[PDB]
């Protein structure tokens, strides 16, 4: 009955995002997780495709004890009109009641559309910038990710990709 | 890890689709399920949104004891260029090895891109199809019996029947 | 304070549409008039451009005693996602309270978004099909339109266009 | 019938734009006013929607005794191809004879398409510009005095100040 | 320098299109050839991609001794606004003076933009048309005889007959 | 038949690009030349339209005795998804075997799709580059000497220098 929504680039999905997700799941029955900027891939800032991130999330949420009945994973391309983005999200998702975001634009867009909006319950070393930097510089990127996500990154040759792009 | 792909409108997701899915899951480790024509909603032929169909699939696959580790559910908008549609799918999905489709165009597009392609292991009859489901929703027939219960619950929540009747 | 919305192709704007508009203006303070399928032009069914129809409406509503403070005229291209069309309209228009339409799809889309929806107060010989047929067959198309709209059609060579296209 | 064209973001519509418009109306019979970058809203640089700006213009031009027969107000989304933007404008507008712009790109695009192009008859200073208006909305300065009253009423109704402050 | 323009789907490029092109080249210095509906491929009506048709035209025009200095080959996707299509063409092509088309819509769109418009100098019969070519590809008829040999070679390389049969 | 691919903005087409093209033509039977960022025109960085650049390439390659049977010229608009760009190119071009690029992104995108990728055989200096050409157009320098004469003629016809100065 009570459904939350979370949106992030997740480039890549790391232990931080997972902690936040589990924390949100203590307050809602179900969580809709949107992969934002689904159109961006193959850059230093945004290395992975939508599909690759769907894979990461799907595998990570399965490998941790979260029942499938409690979440949805949805890629969302950015669009040119901010005034349409909430409609875009709504079309691509189940009905939802509350939005979790610390981003002022996301907050205000959802808020103007009449949604309840609140900051994530947790703020997280576990950041995507650090993960990507470590992938580039042969640091310990693996320890920042769930093992299921490292397996995705090995399969898709994520490290080699990001190094070539740099 | 052997990964299949299936693509369909699923307007709505019915017991036929589910039967096909379970059959495919006997021959692959994981199945990527794409919801095609994700852009189309609010017509007699295509009543439900991408999001509504994501919900239907997610609930149905969960209610039937298929482990979450064995599937992916991905909305896919149609595009103008057929020659690009396979690239579009690939961008939106995990890597995959084999495509299941009875549709000649889908087959040929994937085959030209070097994918293994086969027909679905099962073919369901017209009486269990989306057309029959939608017709029964319109005419007060027994649409519920053609769907998994978890999907009927989605349709009740979103007022699907009222929608389709108004649109007609 | 109370604002209505009306949407139509208006190919072209005829006396019928004007009658409906004046009738709606007895029930609302302001009327937002959307020119639908703004992208379609240069066919038998849809001969005129968005701009040409903006012109027709702007001139017709000015030539009749309707104060400028009581209406807005807005071209609206169709989009691929029905579930986004109401958001599309909202982005392009002032805030509004009630929608006037006899079209089941328009009704249901607006209704699902929480808007009050009602049929036009008047139903109208004055139809666009008749107007276009008369333009093609040298009938009396002029008598079906406000004079300000006929002047637009003369300036843009509307009759010659539609005849060449046929 | 001599018809001018003007194009601007008008984020928001201020007394400067209005002054320019009235000056242009001394030398043309009718003025087509295009709201550029109609797609951009909900940023510090571009806070208001196309619709909100249509409202602002419609109300402001009405409140200043400019007859409705003398202008057109048209939202125009930007497009990726500069070489097509003039065609895009032409499709969305009545026929026109002369373009008023101080912007080199706008000038050149219209000039290459064979239109007469001239600079606006008036140039307003920075202190009356959209940047100053938005800055004052953010910093609790006197933004109201830079706008026609009809535009301030739009901004109150849509909670423009609260929006821009939250976005910052 | 007098420059003509021609626009067609060319699904595929056949001897008829070539005949028309050569006739136009008697009356202009250079001919801009646009491949219309460049977005459509992999249907019975529109089997070949933009790229495949570029290949067909490029090969056919080179095999028939038409100097390269006399033509341009340009893929053009359809767009949703008819009132923008001429601007779309203009952006994608060299400057041009005259448009060759028998199609009322194409004629009127170009004409409203101030271009001189005229019908093609030659009309080929249905028996030599793309519809006949495609039908023969499907039904194992003599499709090859309706195409320049360079185009047949393209169709063999890209497995065009196998494609259209599967579809 | 061994077919190479090259992709560049070519704003405008200069002697450097031509030198590279001729070097590539020693190693392949045919070269597909894509005009990238075909959507961008009327800026200081990207002054010329797709059509104008098609004209430049078509004229330059014909003026230098490269037979028409050895190349294809294809405008290619950028797209928002990098993961789709190779599919976009493939749709718009003949089949090809090898990609020539020094750009890491272009290399990796093509490489991930299974194409052989190699750097161009020749690198020209900054002094002969598009940036230098455009700068000289702006500052009344000797831009003409950096271009094939056929390209200069295009630029005169389309009033390219006047455009870039106004911008
Ligand atoms: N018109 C449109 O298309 C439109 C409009 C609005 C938003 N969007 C999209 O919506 C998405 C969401 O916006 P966003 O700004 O939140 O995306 P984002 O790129 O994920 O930005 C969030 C930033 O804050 C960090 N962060 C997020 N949650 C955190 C937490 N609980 N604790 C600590 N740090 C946290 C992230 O770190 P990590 O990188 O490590 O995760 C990231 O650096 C974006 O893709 C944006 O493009 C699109
Ligand atoms: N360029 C592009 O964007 C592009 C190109 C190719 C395909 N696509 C998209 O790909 C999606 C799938 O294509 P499609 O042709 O398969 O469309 P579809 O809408 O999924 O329809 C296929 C038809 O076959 C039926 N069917 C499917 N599997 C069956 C089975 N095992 N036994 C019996 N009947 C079965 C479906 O029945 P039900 O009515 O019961 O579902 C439906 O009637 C569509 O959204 C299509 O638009 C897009
Ligand atoms: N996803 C999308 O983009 C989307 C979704 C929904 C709707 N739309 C668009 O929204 C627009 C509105 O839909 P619509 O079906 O109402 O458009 P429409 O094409 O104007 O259809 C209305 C039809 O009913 C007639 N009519 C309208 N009001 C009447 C009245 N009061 N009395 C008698 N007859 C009347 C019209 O006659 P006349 O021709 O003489 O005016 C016309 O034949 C369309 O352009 C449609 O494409 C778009
Ligand atoms: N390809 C495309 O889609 C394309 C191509 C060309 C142009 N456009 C669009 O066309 C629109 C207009 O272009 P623009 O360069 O004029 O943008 P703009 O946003 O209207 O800005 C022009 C700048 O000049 C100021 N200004 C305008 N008229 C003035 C006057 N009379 N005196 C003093 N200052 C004046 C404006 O001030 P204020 O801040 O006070 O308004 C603004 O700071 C924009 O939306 C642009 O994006 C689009
Ligand atoms: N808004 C837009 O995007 C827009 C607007 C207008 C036109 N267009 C596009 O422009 C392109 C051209 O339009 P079109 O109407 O000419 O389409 P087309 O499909 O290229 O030609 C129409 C028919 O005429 C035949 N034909 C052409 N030249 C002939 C000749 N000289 N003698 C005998 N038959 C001849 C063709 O034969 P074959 O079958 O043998 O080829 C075809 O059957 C199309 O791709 C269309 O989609 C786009
Ligand atoms: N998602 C997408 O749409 C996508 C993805 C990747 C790439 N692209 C497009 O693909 C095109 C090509 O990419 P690019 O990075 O190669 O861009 P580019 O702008 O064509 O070239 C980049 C720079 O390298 C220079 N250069 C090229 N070849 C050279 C050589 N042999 N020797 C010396 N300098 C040389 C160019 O010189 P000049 O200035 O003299 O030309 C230019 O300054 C672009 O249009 C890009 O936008 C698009």
């Amino acid at each position: 009955t009570m459904r939350g929504l979370l949106v992030g680039r997740m480039q890549p999905f790391h232990r931080g995002h997972l902690q936040v997700i589990k924390s949100i799941l203590e307050e809602v029955d179900e969580l809709i997780i949107c992969i934002g900027s689904a159109q961006l891939s193959h850059s230093i800032e945004d290395p992975f495709t939508a599909g690759e991130r769907v894979m990461m999330l799907t595998k990570a949420l399965s490998e941790n004890g979260i029942p499938a009945s409690r979440y949805y994973i949805i890629p969302v391309q950015d669009i040119e009109c901010n005034a349409l983005w909430v409609g875009h999200i709504k079309m691509l998702t189940p009905p939802f009641d509350r939005v979790y975001s610390g981003n002022p634009l996301v907050q205000r867009l959802f808020s103007e559309d009449g949604y309840e909006v609140t900051a994530p319950p947790l703020f997280y070393r576990y950041s995507g910038t650090e993960v990507r930097r470590r992938m580039l510089d042969d640091g310990d990127w693996r320890s920042l990710l769930p093992e299921s996500v490292v397996e995705v990154i090995d399969e898709i040759n994520g490290v080699e990709r990001i190094k070539h792009l740099a």
